[PDB]
């Protein structure tokens, strides 16, 4: 079965990964053990004689990140989440309407787009807080509260008021809640890797879908995502249905929320640690600097360290913790060759642990840098770039500035928080993010 070319191979038993997996196991354990036993940072894992071949070498990343669809393909190897964005919506969208719509909502998510988001991203944080922080001091789950203020702030952005009254915050998050309720590893490993129907979140959507049908109904009757989407053309000259249309919505809205909730909270339970009072002391000597009302030149272009905080929150313990593409011709990692078949993936979770691109990568140091260039990958890179990065990255730094430019944090516990390898998208455990604030002076 070996080919002259091919990276060293580790078998396993179905259900010993099986078992990995279902447990909870932490995954960065297994896939050291392996680069360390098959002393290459390019090797395959071959589950049931199903080869997964791991770009684990961060030198070879853009061989991962660079190739065109058509080589190292997104849409097989995700298409088990189909169901939750809707049959022709995106991993689903035959060629070319998958590309022709991911182009769509990045078109949605330029700067030019982000005129007011930050007043109005603050305006959302301050309503939050002035609704739950309202005392001297009180107790908290970070987790949860980030998870508000990132709905929140993010619809307040995105959608217009038509949208907000028929489809609140609260209610939306809701929907997109009971949808990853069928997205846990545990269940989905299985059937991903076999090739076999998502195992409930089709009822969210439809539900969604009637609702922003009114909506659009009301509108075309009578500048937002809704209706910037809705403008969208396409190469041959149709628009987007109404089934896609809310698919993308979705897209949108699930792809943000998990990974930015998560990212804000480990950066506010990172800055908060009495271990990081020299960071935290850092970020003020930068945010002190600012006025009650920040604007967009502010958060994006004269919060550097900021930035440096949130980017090495989500390399220490990056959210989306593996990246596939399905190999439709072979290409060439390193001095391998890997052939067409393979599942080829490359891991942030993987590679922000490689200790020559990222020595002692346990700490978290906001001064750090990349050993390797492009080592960090925490956004991805190349051709499947996160489009939703710079939205996403101005909505957490002014939720930072905001926050702590009025608060003080104790975290109720002696340790920064678990990762909780448990979900999809990874962040730190649950009861463990039980918080004390304190207002300012
Ligand atoms: C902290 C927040 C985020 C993190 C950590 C994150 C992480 C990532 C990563 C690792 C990828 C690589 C995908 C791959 O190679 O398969 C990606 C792509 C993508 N992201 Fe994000 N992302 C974030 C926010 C968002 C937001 C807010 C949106 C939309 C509102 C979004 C939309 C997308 C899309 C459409 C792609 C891939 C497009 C394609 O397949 O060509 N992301 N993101
Ligand atoms: O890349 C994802 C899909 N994915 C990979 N593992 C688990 N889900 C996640 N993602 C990207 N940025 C933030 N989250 C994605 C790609 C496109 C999309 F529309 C949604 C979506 F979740």
């Amino acid at each position: 079965t070996t080919r002259p070319t091919d990276p060293p191979v580790y078998p396993v038993t179905v259900p010993f990964l099986g078992h990995i997996v279902q447990f909870g196991k932490n995954p960065l354990e297994f896939m050291q053990r392996c680069k360390r036993d098959l002393k290459s940072g390019v090797f395959t894992i071959s589950i049931g004689g199903q080869r997964v071949t791991i770009v684990g070498d961060p030198h070879e990343h853009s061989r991962f990140f660079s190739p065109r669809n058509e080589i190292l393909s997104p849409r097989e190897v995700y298409t088990i989440m189909t169901p939750v964005f809707g049959e022709g919506v995106a991993y689903a969208a035959p060629y070319p309407r998958m590309r022709e719509q991911l182009n769509f909502l990045a078109e949605e998510l330029t700067i030019a787009k982000f005129q007011n988001f930050v007043p109005a991203i603050q305006h959302e944080v301050r309503k939050f807080m002035a609704e739950n922080w309202k005392e001297d001091e009180g107790v908290i789950n970070l987790l949860e509260d980030c998870g508000a203020m990132i709905i929140n702030t993010a619809c307040q952005c995105l959608f217009g008021e038509d949208l907000r009254k028929r489809l609140n915050a609260r209610h939306f998050a809701q929907l997109l809640s009971k949808m990853e309720s069928s997205l846990i590893p545990a269940a989905v490993f299985m059937p991903w890797l076999l090739r076999l129907p998502l195992p409930r979140c089709r009822e969210a959507r439809a539900e969604l879908q009637k609702i922003l049908g009114e909506i659009i109904v009301a509108r075309e009757k009578e500048s937002d995502l809704l209706g910037g989407l809705l403008k969208a053309v396409y190469r041959d000259g149709t628009r987007m249905s109404l089934h896609e249309v809310c698919g993308m919505i979705v897209a949108a809205m699930f792809a943000g929320q998990h990974t930015s909730t998560i990212t804000t909270s480990w950066s506010m339970l990172h800055l908060m640690h009495p271990k990081n009072k020299k960071w935290l002391d850092k970020l003020h000597k930068e945010i002190d600097e600012f006025p009650a009302q920040l604007n967009y030149d502010n958060v994006m272009d004269e919060m550097p360290f900021a930035e440096r905080c949130v980017r090495e929150s989500i390399r220490r313990d990056p959210p989306l913790l593996m990246v596939m593409r399905m190999v439709k011709a072979e290409v060439k990692v390193g001095s391998y060759v890997v052939p067409k078949g393979d599942i080829i993936a490359c891991s942030p979770l993987l590679s922000h642990h490689d200790e020559e691109a990222f020595p002692n990568p346990r700490l978290w140091d906001p001064e750090r840098d990349e050993k390797v260039d492009g080592a960090f990958i925490g956004f991805g890179a190349g051709v499947h770039k996160c489009i939703g990065q710079k939205f996403a990255l101005l909505q957490v730094k002014t939720i930072l500035a905001t926050a702590f430019r009025e608060y003080d944090f104790q975290l109720l516990r002696d340790e920064v928080p678990d990762p909780d390898y448990h979900t999809m998208v990874v962040g730190p455990t649950l009861n463990q993010c039980l918080v004390k604030y304190t207002r300012k002076k």
